[PDB]
């Protein structure tokens, strides 16, 4: 079971993708053979992590960790300023 909404990533950056906040995701361990894993953080451009993902590929990875960044309510109501 890989559970997971396909429009988190879309629905995130809708309310707080602002040009200014340089909103982006970044792979930071890539998968590999020794370790499948892909975890992927949800960043402003100041460099603060909003989400952390983790799942079998880069995408699914990016997916959850803006599915995580949406379940933190004091993050969004701060950065939509």
């Amino acid at each position: 079971t890989d559970k997971l909404d396909m429009n988190a990533k879309r629905q995130l950056y809708s309310l707080i993708g602002y040009a200014s906040l340089r909103l982006h995701y970044v792979t930071v361990k890539k998968p590999t053979a020794v370790d499948p894993n892909s975890i992927v953080e949800c960043r402003v451009g100041d460099g603060t992590v909003l989400g952390t993902g983790v799942g079998r590929n880069i995408k699914i990875a990016g997916i959850r960790a803006a599915e995580n960044a949406l379940r933190d309510k004091k993050m969004l109501d701060f950065y939509a300023k």
